[PDB]
């Protein structure tokens, strides 16, 4: 699924919350499907099959708040593209079509 293939890239990271880096990763075109170098983008450390199973239950295009909490690491306020990182522990609200994860909307619940 295309959307779904963009979400994993620019919204899952398999590296750690200590390797992870904003400077590298915002900037880098492997991760960066809407354009390196934006304002802001958060980041989940996790594999993809429990950021997927947030819209097991979901029809059509929606909103959904996930039932558990996840390592994130959000990149912003960048300075001539060199940013500020944060790591959170928190639920995430996404926008799911149908079984698939596609927008990101925000930190903890919806
Ligand atoms: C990404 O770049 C930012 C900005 O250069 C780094 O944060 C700065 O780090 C220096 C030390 O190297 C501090 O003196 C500044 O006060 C920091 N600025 C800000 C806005 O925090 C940031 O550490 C870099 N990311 C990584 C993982 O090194």
């Amino acid at each position: 699924d295309r959307e779904w293939e963009k979400f994993k890239t620019k919204h899952i990271t398999s590296q750690s919350v200590a390797d992870f880096n904003c400077n590298r990763t915002m900037n880098d075109p492997a991760y960066t499907p809407d354009g390196q170098c934006k304002p802001i983008n958060t980041f989940i450390h996790s594999t993809t099959g429990p950021v997927k199973e947030i819209c097991r239950r979901a029809t059509g295009r929606v909103n959904k708040s996930s039932t558990q909490q996840f390592t994130l690491t959000t990149c912003k306020n960048p300075i001539r593209c060199k940013y500020s990182q944060s790591n959170t522990t928190n639920f995430i609200c996404i926008t799911c079509r149908d079984n698939y994860p596609v927008h990101f909307v925000k930190t903890g619940k919806c």
